[PDB]
């Protein structure tokens, strides 16, 4: 088997001259050479089986990724494993090779105009696609946005993502949350479990404010500096956006704080496009029932070069599998990876 960088890599033999790329979430990733499809795709090794969470996270990935099919949605082309249960230690996951994402591009370059609109077009297009399915990415951030040479942008790793859940979405001030700190949309810290679709139309909104500046709007350090971040910018929510978090702890806190006074969009980015913070503001909005939809966001002025309802496909169904995986231990999970993995064994 080849080994990489002190790592096997085991993936042969029909692939083959394998390139570090780097470390994504949870393990190696390598270019190879398709001997197949004659390109050079990107593969990840998944080592899941000791870890209940992994296991869980990699079951999910692999379950939305194969029944979703979008132009803006990184696919499974191939999934290599052991031919048992008892052999599989690993899994290895391959997909449309990408030159690189949007967190290493905003790092590097300034974008103009032109790409913001763009890349901001296909994230709404992915999006609409997803929570068309009922599913809620839940971890949207530049890092999780691949872009190949021509500046295809395509969502990657659901790992984090649920199917939504609107009724079930309140709970206590302070809950505990996965999802990537800076794309946390304020009612997280305050009285949400993020199981609603207005918790990625947030995200995007971070991602776009980034797209401006190349610099993350809302840098939190820990958990509560999140909300200081967001009330430094967005201001104090009005008595109307208060009275809707009923919980006495998340409202007697924001109550506590001094005034702040909300810092317009056209001083913190001179040179948007206007129609562009307009969009901005729309995402970015505290209350998450007056927030704009994906649909809405689409529609919006700012993107009307691309906007196409006819060439902005939805899911063919809703995703069935609530989430309900929870419950279930390493080994049973182990079980339900082979089998969603069996279609791309020989035959
Ligand atoms: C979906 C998130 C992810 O997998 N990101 C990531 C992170 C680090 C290394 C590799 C990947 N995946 C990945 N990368 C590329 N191409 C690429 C090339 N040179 C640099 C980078 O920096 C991240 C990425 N193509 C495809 C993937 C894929 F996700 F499909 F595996």
């Amino acid at each position: 088997p080849e080994m990489v960088r002190g790592q096997v890599f085991d993936v042969g033999p029909r692939y083959t001259n394998l390139s570090y790329i780097g470390e994504g979430a949870y393990g190696m990733v390598c270019s190879a050479y398709d001997n197949v499809n004659k390109v050079r795709v990107a593969i990840k090794k998944i080592s899941p089986f000791e870890h209940q969470t992994y296991c869980q996270r990699t079951l999910r990935e692999i379950k939305i990724l194969l029944r979703f099919r979008h132009e803006n949605i990184i696919g499974i082309n191939d999934i290599i494993r052991a031919p048992t249960i008892e052999q599989m230690k690993d899994v290895y996951i391959v997909q449309d090779l990408m030159e690189t994402d949007l967190y290493k591009l905003l790092k590097t370059q300034h974008l103009s105009n032109d790409h913001i609109c763009y890349f901001l077009y296909q994230i709404l297009r992915g999006l609409k696609y997803i929570h068309s399915a009922n599913v809620l990415h839940r971890d949207l951030k530049p890092s999780n946005l691949l872009l190949n040479t021509t500046c295809d942008l395509k969502i990657c790793d659901f790992g984090l993502a649920r199917v939504a859940d609107p009724d079930h979405d309140h709970t206590g001030f302070l809950t505990e949350y996965v999802a990537t700190r800076w794309y946390r949309a304020p009612e997280i810290m305050l009285n949400s479990k993020g199981y609603t679709k207005s918790i990625d139309i947030w995200s995007v909104g971070c991602i776009l404010a980034e797209m401006l500046s190349n610099r993350p709007i809302f840098p939190g350090k820990h958990y509560l500096d999140q909300l200081n971040h967001i009330l430094g910018i967005l201001g104090s929510p009005s008595q109307e956006d208060l009275n809707c978090i009923i919980n006495l702890k998340a409202r007697n806190y924001l109550l506590s704080l001094p005034h702040k006074n909300k810092v317009p969009w056209n001083r913190l980015f001179p040179n948007a496009d206007s129609k562009a913070l307009d969009l901005l503001d729309k995402m970015l909005t505290f209350n998450p029932h007056k927030r704009i939809e994906v649909e809405q966001a689409l529609a919006h002025p700012y993107l009307e070069q691309y906007y196409d309802p006819s060439d902005e496909p939805i899911a063919e169904a809703p995703f069935k599998f609530d989430m309900e995986l929870d419950d279930l231990p390493k080994e049973k999970l182990k079980e339900l990876i082979f089998e969603e993995t069996a279609r791309f064994q020989p035959g």
